[PDB]
């Protein structure tokens, strides 16, 4: 009886990304998983870090520094409700899935802001406990990414360069940094070129992988 | 009589980042440059792409697709005022400076959202004209980044890996993609460990580089 969290970053319910979230949620429930969601757009999630992330009086309001202030707020329990609610989803989660379209070679701003506001010090990382020693080391995370471009465009010979180098600041810099055992990215290329029956098989293949996602071998980080 | 645009992504006017923007603006004006700013936080810039980026009736409102809809809106002149105002700053700019603290190994969400909402198709790139053939090929861009970590942490032997690999999706994936001649990043490491007199020299060295920034040799992209 494991618990999964699906973070979705797409504005449209009619999108293929939304379809992929639905497929993920259905396959996991069918396998006994408990499924919680963070549809950032449906939540109208605020992705901008500010002093309003901390309730009540600050330590140094004249010279506000987000890192020091936010960590203190997490420890003492003075973070804003929307952040706290998200941190609670993560605390309960065994597996976290990030479903998003690749945007300017990375995560959409609303997901980037989610990381910035939710992954507070002490909670998601400490200067003393990161990577293998990270707080999330008992959890697994996976990116499911849809692109406009082709797999070959995102290779060494392609115009964009290798995808693994592109995803490094997310997979390593964010996920592994916080301790996550990162699983292999689900990459869906050339969305606009994919006919209807192929898109269906894409959804079916994704649900198929999720049937045994937990048994997978994580990525290796030196 | 050249024109410069400074995009700043920091909430605090008391921040060292704000100080660096002020230093940049002052050194360029002293050298005859015209200086325009985009203080994203002071502007309360909206960093979330949505159908509200397009005014009036859409082509396909039942199945909204941002890329197709936004490009059409740029061509026909139906983009939201805040986006248009930003695109006009870029059109007039010879040099664009991005001043921001490194956040989770990249740009803050509000700057990421700025790229996503402002860099619309046809305006900032086309599938047929990118990189060297990009629309911004007559312009130069530079990142000025402040970090909590050290230069050595961001090396091959460091725990975080090489900085140039970290900055690749920004420098290449965004700036060069749109045609910019990208200049060498101004990297200010270990902010929290830097004493007052050293911070002053940091500001002075930055203004010094800007005295002859336009004559610099751009980065090489294969
Ligand atoms: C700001 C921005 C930056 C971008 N940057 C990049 C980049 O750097 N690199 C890159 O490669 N691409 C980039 N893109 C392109 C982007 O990655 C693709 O547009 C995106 O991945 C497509 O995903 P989608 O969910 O919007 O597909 P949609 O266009 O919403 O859907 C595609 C098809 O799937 C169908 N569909 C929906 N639901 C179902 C279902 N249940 N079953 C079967 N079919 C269904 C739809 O009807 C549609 O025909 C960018 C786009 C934007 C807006
Ligand atoms: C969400 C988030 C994610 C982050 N991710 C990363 C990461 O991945 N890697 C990493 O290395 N770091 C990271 N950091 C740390 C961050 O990069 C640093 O906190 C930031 O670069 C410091 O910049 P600042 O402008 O806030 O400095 P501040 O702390 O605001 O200023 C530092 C000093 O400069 C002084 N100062 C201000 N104005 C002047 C002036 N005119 N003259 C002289 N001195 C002045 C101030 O008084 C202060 O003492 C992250 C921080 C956050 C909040
Ligand atoms: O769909 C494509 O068509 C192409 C045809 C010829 C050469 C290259 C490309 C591409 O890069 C991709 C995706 C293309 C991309 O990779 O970068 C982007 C940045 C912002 C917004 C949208 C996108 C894309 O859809
Ligand atoms: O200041 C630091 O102290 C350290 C001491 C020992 C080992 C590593 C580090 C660091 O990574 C940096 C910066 C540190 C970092 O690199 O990643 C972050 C992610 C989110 C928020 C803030 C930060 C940081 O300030």
């Amino acid at each position: 009886g494991r618990r999964a969290l699906i973070v979705l970053a797409h504005s449209e319910r009619t999108s293929f990304n939304y379809a992929m979230k639905e497929a993920a949620a259905a396959a996991l429930k069918k396998k006994g998983w408990e499924v919680v969601e963070s549809d950032l757009y449906a939540m109208n999630f605020n992705p901008i870090i500010s002093r309003k992330d901390i309730t009540g009086k600050l330590k140094d309001p004249a010279n506000f520094q987000y890192p020091a202030e936010s960590v203190l707020a997490y420890k003492e329990g003075h973070l804003s409700p929307d952040i706290v609610a998200e941190q609670k989803k993560l605390e309960a989660a065994d597996l976290v899935i990030f479903q998003f379209p690749l945007q300017w070679f990375g995560v959409p701003a609303i997901l980037k802001g989610w990381f910035e506001r939710v992954f507070i010090g002490e909670f998601a990382y400490t200067y003393a406990a990161m990577y293998d020693k990270g707080p999330f080391r008992s959890k697994k995370a996976v990116l499911s990414i849809t692109t406009g471009g082709s797999g070959s465009m995102y290779s060494l010979q392609g115009i964009h360069g290798d995808m693994n180098v592109i995803l490094w600041p997310i997979q390593s810099g964010i996920l592994h940094f916080c301790g996550f055992q990162v699983l292999e990215s689900q990459l869906t290329y050339s969305i606009g070129h994919t006919p209807a029956d192929a898109r269906i098989q894409i959804l079916e293949g994704w649900k198929k992988r999720l049937e045994n996602i937990w048994d997978e071998t994580p990525l290796y980080f030196a």
